């Protein structure tokens, strides 16, 4: 019916929508602009950013295994 839901801690993406058609930047790569290679994409422990691992700066010659990923864009050095 109406809109309502008062209390809610939770929040969707408005750059796509919230559906896999409708391509984005955020929830998948934003070098290239690619929403493909799931397994092959990079989450930031920080922003929440998908990147792939072919379009890095420098880029990756394959996924790391560390302890965790940091996208380019949030570390700091
Ligand atoms: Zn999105
Ligand atoms: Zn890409
Ligand atoms: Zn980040």
């Amino acid at each position: 019916g109406s809109s309502g839901s008062s209390g809610r801690n939770d929040t969707e993406c408005d750059l796509c929508g919230g559906d896999p058609e409708k391509k984005c930047h955020s929830c998948s790569c934003r070098v290239c602009g690619g929403k493909h290679e799931p397994n092959m994409q990079l989450l930031c422990d920080e922003c929440n950013v998908a990147y792939h691992i072919y379009c890095l700066n420098p880029p990756l010659d394959k996924v790391p295994e560390e302890e965790y990923w940091y996208c380019p864009s949030c570390k700091t050095d």
